[PDB]
């Protein structure tokens, strides 16, 4: 045996490797564009259709679309052409050799982690599978047993208390308000200054303004008043056909939907009140070590002065004499996959694979009663 | 004090009157003219501009053009000149004494709103004004608080879904797929006829050719099996040269691209997905009840089959149990203004006024904090 | 001051006059004749050039010659000398005091409007003066704002399309085919029933058959099958030494070459088709109002039944929905000196002289930037 | 097989020849000329048309005229009678061995193509064919995907944007003004300086004029502040009768029509404007790639400093951080022949053919489910 894969499938990026790495050796967006024009030269390398960054560089005429919608994937055509990407344009390697790890979130659907099962083996052919819970994969990345887990993505955002080595599965919070929403704000908000971003190639335009101009306000109401005296507020951003935009409030306007869902009519919490809710449902005794270790992962969790706003708010909703230390690490993007190439790799874990002999004996219902 | 004014500045028509009305006074369109030949007649009533109705009789030698672009106003100078026009020539009031009601369409520029009021305050003197969202005024004019409106006008097409009194801001769609781009559409598939239209004095011919012959078809493939037989197909039509056109399938075929938009290019939905995906984003408790209240306005829901087709291809999306039911009134072009002239005359509303006295202490941004 | 000078300097004729009059008090013809025999009586009365009504009487010992051919003159020399003769002889009036209106055809040299601006301000010293366009002129006359002109002269046949106020300069059309074009076609022809004119002074009887027994035939191959019986279609005509000619065929045959000019050799169409392709090149909104005014002037377009057979062959040209009106009114030979003494007398005209100061400091390229 | 044919049928030129070669062996003009006097040598070779270069030769005594008027064939007569010199006076090839590709504009009636399949199967019976678009084929000449083509000849200007491979329908421009436009307005104004030039053999000269002593300024204001010292401005040239013309400002001020329409009284915006429009018209992620690569072809693109003014005045249009660069080459003539040699010598393309076979069960409507 080699080693095992680790493919970290999101909403928004694939984030692919191999177990024992401390980086992902392929990460690319999770995009499948079919053409939607003419097509008039004749040959000259035309396919059917472009998977991530072929995707990502055609994009002008092409219709993209995403197979993976709030954590469900829901185009199990397209997702099996990723995954074809994944492995033999981008990783290049032999499916039937390794064994590969899968992550989805908590909450899901028991057809969406089945399918996943009946792809890897009866398309794939790998040798074993197992699929795990991203908030727990978050917990190896900073190599701990304790802490509740702010996994907020591209497709989902949810809590998981995890004490010493037990999770608690009836405080596990799901909120499907992610980056993808705080995108669909974004293009909405951008409408009130002029510029009109529409098709879904500008989508990939305005989700590059938010991973670029986008922080979070430390308090919200200051810096509308901040507004009055837009000199420091302002930057500009060069788009892709060289005209600029001055986007002024609209900066710390976006991310502060996480924390006061109601802009984009969502009746939930903030992220918070979730993670507040969350500690609140867990047992008295195991709350003071919840509020010492919460640790943030995801992308969406990148903003600058996300970790500021989480210490000063649940600070204020937690009684005064509990210490809060929210706990991001610079690497927290991808630390999904730095803790599956942890979890591949540990010597006590090659017994609870889903190997190809236990799964034909017992049907793609067999993942329900051995992962999770 | 008398009455109230009523102006609905579209893209394509100005409506004005006053409230109280049930038909407005002045209807004419939105097109201010330069001439651009030489002129040699010495004297004899030669003006600078022409503006709409004067510039539509005189367009052969004018260098005709909209000031209003899919709703937003580009061209300040001539929008003052529709006003001054709209006001003294076409209305015959001193606008010192009235109070204006102006409307707009949802999801606009701040600066367009802001300009608006500047206007009517610093050169016009007006007592007091309001900007009303359109789609809102075109459910006052069927009586109603609950139901979505699709109002399609001349520079854009909107979807508000609103419940018992109470907008629902984050599910307003907004398509710039209007009437003016069905003209643009039809100008280039004349021309596979042989009949080349170029010149903005031949854009208002093809518009005019729009508002006799154009249907829409009730089954798109099945009328493009009709063109086989072309006999009941044909209409014809005498230009203002005294030629006729014999035009075919170009009937029913232009206003297919309000039902698909890749026909010009765009990537986005037609306005029966555009309804759906508006239902889709509301509360699963009330879409029951903005099934049953689609109201249609605007001068391009006044195609003959259009309602048809609505509820055929709305019922092909919602669930089977669900009665869909398009509410077309006779009276549609002017629904927003017939709204408005209601809105105008209501005893509740005469404390929502912008007065000139609450303006000058707050500056022209009063507008986004009191109107909407 | 006075007065202002009107001086129509044609091809054929020099009609001129005062402003404000309705008729012109000089009228006489555009020729220089020098003699060519040899002199025998001392004294007597013998001067070394003839010009205009005195050159007519005495023409049978003259080289007769036109300075003015198609149009532009060629011969300045001799266009000096009927100006003096104009003014002095036959006005008697004082140049240094009237201001002096010049007309001219379009699409004319720019060197021959310079030579007639440097002429009359270096040579004759006239306070003000102004060049205008002779069609433009024949529509003050008729006392419209909106026609084509179908000016046929001596020199030139000129279509120019005027719609309201504002003159369409890439549709004015202009032939080279007139009235002394209709002569030496007779002149030809004349010669087949064996009478030889030849020598200059025949060209100004010719003339004066043309302008007593040519008329135009309604329909040309019906008029040459009623030549078979020639009895109502032959007149006599008695000459200056007493003999008559029997004219047959030749009285409508002539101005059958304003419709069909490949009788003397022309590729170009007939004043039918010039006057078609001349509203075909203007905009389809103005092409209703240039059929029901056709105006036509000049001294070609007095002919008997010239505005009926217009009248029917554009009719067979145009679509048969717009009605065309030939409009000739009876005054038509003298109308752009009718036309040029409504714009002088104009209240609204006295600041678009070109004034002997503006000249000074400006050249003779004034005439360019100033009139037209 | 031997080989294909490539018949590039123009409004002014027919280049023709076989596939895989680098020039075409045929290259006359669109001309065919009846002729019009009398005719009086018995027998010695008197035919009743001349086509081409005979028609070109003998064209004194001709009335010339071009079977194709802005792309559009208007006489269908004299077009067969074209081919029918093309192929067997000028290819000497049998019609019934070889498939002939076609070329056309975008943006032309259904009719036009139609009409051109029926010929070349019922009455030259090839035994396949293509009807293919002019700027798609000027893009292949380049070797390349991505550009937008100004493909400007003599009866029609177009733009196509094609990005890699797909063509965007949406955003062709199609302007009619083109060489034989750029002749007329050029003996409009050289009748300023004295010389008329008016019959159909005059405008071959004319055309001859344009093709030798205009070039385009490279700022129209400069050039005619030139004309007050015009030393290096004027031009002569020899006419065909020993006379000689000094064309002064009139070199450059009718290539500026390209870049002003207005001088010829067309609306609509130069090709500097229709360029940038149609580049606007696009998609936000491809005006980068659209701007480097601006591809010339057509003979009106090849006056001296085209290529200068092109990229000086859409960078006065298209932000200042964007690269804009005129590809012009030097064979920039024929390149519609050379994309179209390379084109049906591509051994992809050989099922993409219109067969004898699929003509005959589809009728003449095949062409436009199977070309584009
Ligand atoms: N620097 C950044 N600042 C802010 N947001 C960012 C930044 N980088 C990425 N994002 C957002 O994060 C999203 C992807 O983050 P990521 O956590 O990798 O998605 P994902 O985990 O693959 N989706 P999922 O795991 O299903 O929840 C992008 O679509 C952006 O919206
Ligand atoms: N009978 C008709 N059938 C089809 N289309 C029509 C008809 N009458 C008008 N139209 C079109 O619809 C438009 C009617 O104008 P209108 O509905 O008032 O647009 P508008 O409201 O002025 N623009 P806006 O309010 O900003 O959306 C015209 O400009 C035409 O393009
Ligand atoms: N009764 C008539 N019938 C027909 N032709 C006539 C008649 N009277 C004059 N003509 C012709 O008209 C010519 C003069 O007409 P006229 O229009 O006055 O010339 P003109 O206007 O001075 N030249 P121009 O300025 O170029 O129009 C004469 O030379 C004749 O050829
Ligand atoms: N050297 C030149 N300089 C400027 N213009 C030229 C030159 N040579 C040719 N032309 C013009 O280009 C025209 C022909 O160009 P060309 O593109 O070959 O015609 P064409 O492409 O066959 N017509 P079409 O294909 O229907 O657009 C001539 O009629 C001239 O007006
Ligand atoms: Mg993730
Ligand atoms: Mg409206
Ligand atoms: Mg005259
Ligand atoms: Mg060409």
């Amino acid at each position: 045996e080699t080693t095992a894969l680790v493919c970290d499938n999101g909403s928004g990026l694939v984030k692919a490797g191999f177990a024992g790495d401390d980086a992902p050796r392929a990460v690319f967006p999770s995009i499948v564009g079919r053409p939607r024009h003419q097509g008039v030269m004749v040959g000259m390398g035309q396919k059917d259709s472009y998977v991530g960054d072929e995707a990502q560089s055609k994009r002008g005429i092409l219709t993209l679309k995403y197979p993976i919608e709030h954590g469900i994937i829901t185009n199990w055509d397209d997702m099996e052409k990723i995954w074809h990407h994944t492995f033999y344009n981008e990783l290049r390697v032999a499916p039937e050799e390794h064994p590969t790890l899968l992550t989805e979130a908590p909450l899901n659907p028991k057809a969406n982690r089945e399918k996943m099962t009946q792809i890897m083996f009866e398309t794939f052919n790998v040798p074993a599978m197992y699929v795990a819970i991203q908030a727990v994969l978050s917990l190896y990345a900073s190599g701990r047993t304790t802490g509740i887990v702010l996994d907020s993505g591209d497709g989902v955002t949810h809590n998981v208390p995890i004490y010493e080595g037990y999770a608690l599965p009836h405080a596990i919070m799901r909120l499907d308000l992610a980056g993808r929403d705080l995108t669909d704000y974004l293009m909405k908000i951008l409408t009130e200054r002029g510029y009109s971003f529409v098709t879904t190639a500008e989508r990939e335009i305005v989700r590059d303004i938010k991973e670029k101009l986008c922080y979070v306000a430390l308090d919200f109401e200051n810096e509308m008043a901040t507004a009055a005296s837009s000199s420091s507020l302002e930057k500009s951003y060069e788009l892709p056909d060289g005209q600029v935009i001055t986007i002024g409030n609209e900066r710390f306007r976006c991310p502060e939907t996480l924390f006061q869902p109601s802009f984009i009519g969502m009746e939930s919490a903030g992220i918070h009140e979730t993670t507040y809710n969350s500690i609140m449902k867990c047992d008295i005794d195991i709350r003071k070590d919840l509020y010492a270790n919460n640790v943030m992962s995801g992308g969406t969790t990148m903003y600058p002065g996300i970790a500021d706003r989480m210490q000063k708010e649940i600070t204020a909703l937690a009684p005064s004499t509990m210490k809060i230390k929210i706990i991001a690490p610079p690497e927290r993007k991808y630390s999904v996959w730095i803790g599956g190439s942890i979890l591949a790799s540990l010597s006590t874990f090659q017994q609870m694979w889903i190997t190809k002999q236990e799964y034909d004996e017992a049907g793609p219902s067999i993942v329900h009663r051995k992962c999770f």
